[PDB]
């Protein structure tokens, strides 16, 4: 059997319109970073309290979370089908989806040279350490490098990285869809185009079996936003917290 079909007409031109949203939404450059309240990187060497007591990194990550939020909004306006939805539903798969689009999206500046993300810089080089500076505890971090190293070494075409973007967005199963089948049919679509593409595009040898690693990816994305939930809820409790937020992180994952 072994069915190859090809991309369709329209297929291709969804591909075209997600690379062409990501470019739009994704600097590569990290040009505006410098614009993000510091970096203040004073040592805890080995402490809880200290983070907390401090939280010397959370205005500039959350700075960069509100920021990336805003790129991910822009990037989900342009996704085929994502306007056809009620305005009520856009914001629910938006706000539900956001902190796993970071993760997935933050894959680009990621780096298998020292497990860092590089935006970068010394400066906008950022560790596993920044990230407890922000008030995260290795419970989430560790699995995070450990998603990070997993879907690198997928090296995906932009055009699937694109694609899952799109996917782990437009999900049918976020809690508090009202139309369901539509956001659905809208997936479909997008899995389709990517599976098409997999079996159409991708090298590697041997494999279509790409796919199944990429939706397992989607399930690791689920469990780290659950966690991250849980640490954002405990940060919040951390007196005068808000100051170091904004506005549209508090309202995304409050
Ligand atoms: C868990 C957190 C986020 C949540 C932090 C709060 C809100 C306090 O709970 C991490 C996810 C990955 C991210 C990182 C980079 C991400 C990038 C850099 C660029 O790729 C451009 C992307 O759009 C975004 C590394 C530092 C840690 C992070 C911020």
């Amino acid at each position: 059997d072994s069915l190859r079909p090809k991309l369709s007409e329209e297929q291709q031109r969804i591909i075209a319109i997600l690379l062409d949203a990501h470019h739009k939404t994704y600097d590569p450059t990290y040009s505006d970073f410098c614009q993000f309240r510091p970096p203040v990187r004073v040592n805890d060497g080995g402490s809880v309290t200290l983070e907390l007591s401090q939280l010397s990194m959370l205005p500039h990550l959350a700075d960069l979370v509100s920021y990336s939020i805003q790129k991910v909004i822009g990037f989900a306006k342009m996704i085929p089908g994502f306007r056809d939805l009620t305005s009520e539903d856009q914001i629910v798969l938006l706000k539900s989806s956001a902190i796993e689009v970071i993760m997935l999206r933050s894959n680009e500046s990621f780096t298998m040279d020292d497990m860092s993300w590089t935006c970068g810089n010394q400066d906008y080089k950022y560790r596993v350490s920044d990230v407890t500076k922000a008030g995260h505890s290795l419970e989430l971090i560790e699995p995070l490098i450990k998603f990070q190293v997993g879907l690198k070494k997928l090296n995906l075409h932009e055009e699937e990285h694109v694609l899952l973007m799109a996917i782990c967005i437009v999900s049918p199963d976020r809690p508090g869809v009202q139309d369901a089948a539509l956001i659905e049919a809208i997936q479909d679509r997008l899995s389709n185009t990517l599976q098409t593409y997999i079996r159409c595009r991708h090298p590697p040898p041997g494999s279509h079996l790409l796919y199944a690693k990429m939706i397992q990816k989607l399930a690791d994305l689920r469990s780290l936003n659950e966690e991250h939930s849980k640490q954002y809820r405990c940060l919040s409790f951390q007196p005068e917290c808000s100051m170091k937020l904004t506005p549209l992180v508090l309202e995304v994952f409050g």
